[PDB]
C-alpha cells in the first residue's frame, strides 16, 4: 500500500513530465527493449505446443502476467526515480467523449497524439514522436517510428464503455475450462476481450492502432503500460469484489496455466502475485 497509481488525468504536470522523464531514460539505458522482447517472447510461447494459449495471452495466466510484466516495470521506474509510480489509462471514461482523441493523456506533454495520415501513420508529436524514439519490429530490429490510427478499424471504431467494464466486473468465475479465448462465464477471458471480441482489452490495442495493434510489438508505445495498468485496476477491483473467488485454474490446466506453475519467461507464479498489496502497489480508487 506503499506504491499508489494513479488515474493519468489526476496527474500534475510535474508528474507526467517525471513519468515521461523516467521511462525515456529506460529506454536509452536498454532496459525498456528487455520489455518489450519478454513480451514477444511470451506471446509465441504456446501452452502446449501447437495450441493457441500462450504464456501471457489467450488463457488463464493472461492477468497475472501482465501484472507481474507491469510490477518488474515500475520498480525499474523507481530505481531512477523513487517517486514515480505507474499510472493507469482510464480508457473506460474516455469513450464517453465523442471524440476520445481529444483525451489529456494524448497531449503533448504526456503520449503524444494519433499518427500522421501524410506520414502512414507515424506519430511527430509528444515525447515519443519519430526520431524521439526508436522502435523494434516482430523479429526484434529496429523499425523506425512510433505508429497509432485511433478507431480506424470496423472492429473496434470505439474504446469499451464503463458498462462493458462494470458488466465483466459482475462474472463470478475468475476462469473456465478450457482456459482459453473460448471460455465462457469467464472474467479473464471476458477482460480479455474474446467473448464477442473484439472487447474491453482487446479492443483498446485494435483502437490504439500501430504497434498497439499487434502482439508481438505492443509494448513499443509507452500508452500500453498505462493501458495494461487499468486492466490491473479492473482485475484489482474485482478480486475485492469478489473475495472468495480465486485464480483457476489451480490444476490440472495446461503447464504454466495452473496457479502454481512458473510463468514463462519467468520463475513468477500467478500465486506470487494475487494480491495486488503484498507487491508494495495500491490504486489511489482504493483509498478515495
Ligand atoms: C484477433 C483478435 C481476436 C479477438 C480480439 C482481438 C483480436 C485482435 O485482432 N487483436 C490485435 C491487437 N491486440 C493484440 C494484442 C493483445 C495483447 C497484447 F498485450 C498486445 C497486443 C489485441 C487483439
Ligand atoms: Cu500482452
Ligand atoms: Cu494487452
Amino acid at each position: 500500500k506503499y506504491r499508489v497509481r494513479k488515474n493519468v488525468l489526476h496527474l500534475t504536470d510535474t508528474e507526467k513530465r517525471d513519468f515521461v522523464r523516467t521511462v525515456l531514460i529506460l529506454k536509452e539505458k536498454g532496459i525498456y527493449d528487455r520489455y518489450i522482447a519478454w513480451h514477444g517472447a511470451a506471446g509465441k510461447f504456446h501452452t502446449p505446443p501447437g495450441s493457441d494459449r500462450n504464456a501471457a495471452h489467450m488463457s488463464s495466466a493472461f492477468l497475472p502476467w501482465h501484472r507481474e510484466y507491469l510490477l518488474r516495470f515500475e520498480r525499474d521506474l523507481q530505481s531512477i526515480n523513487p517517486e514515480v509510480t505507474l499510472p493507469y489509462w482510464e480508457w473506460e471514461t474516455d469513450a464517453q467523449m465523442q471524440d476520445p482523441s481529444q483525451s489529456q493523456i494524448w497531449s503533448a506533454d504526456f503520449m503524444g497524439g494519433n499518427g500522421n495520415p501524410i506520414k502512414d501513420f507515424i506519430v511527430d508529436t509528444g515525447p515519443f514522436a519519430a526520431g524521439r524514439w526508436t522502435t523494434i519490429d516482430e523479429q526484434g530490429n529496429p523499425s523506425g517510428g512510433l505508429k497509432r490510427n485511433f478507431g480506424a478499424t470496423k472492429e473496434a471504431p470505439t474504446l469499451p464503455t464503463r458498462d462493458d467494464v462494470l458488466n465483466a466486473l459482475k462474472i463470478t468465475q475468475y476462469d473456465t475450462p478450457p482456459w482459453d479465448m473460448t471460455s465462457q462465464n469467464s472474467f479473464r477471458n471476458q477482460l480479455e476481450g474474446f467473448i464477442n471480441g473484439p472487447q474491453l482489452h482487446n479492443r483498446v490495442h485494435r483502437w490504439v492502432g500501430g504497434q498497439m495493434g499487434v502482439v508481438p510489438t505492443a509494448p513499443n508505445d509507452p500508452v500500453f503500460f498505462l493501458h495494461h495498468a487499468n486492466v490491473d485496476r479492473i482485475w484489482a477491483v474485482w478480486q475485492i469484489i469478489h473475495r472468495n473467488q480465486n485464480y483457476q485454474p489451480m490444476k490440472n490446466g495446461p503447464f504454466g496455466q495452473n496457479f502454481r506453475d512458473p510463468m514463462y519467461p519467468w520463475n513468477t507464479t500467478p500465486e506470487d502475485v494475487m494480491n495486488h498489496r503484498k507487491l508494495g502497489y495500491v490504486y489511489d480508487i482504493e483509498l478515495r
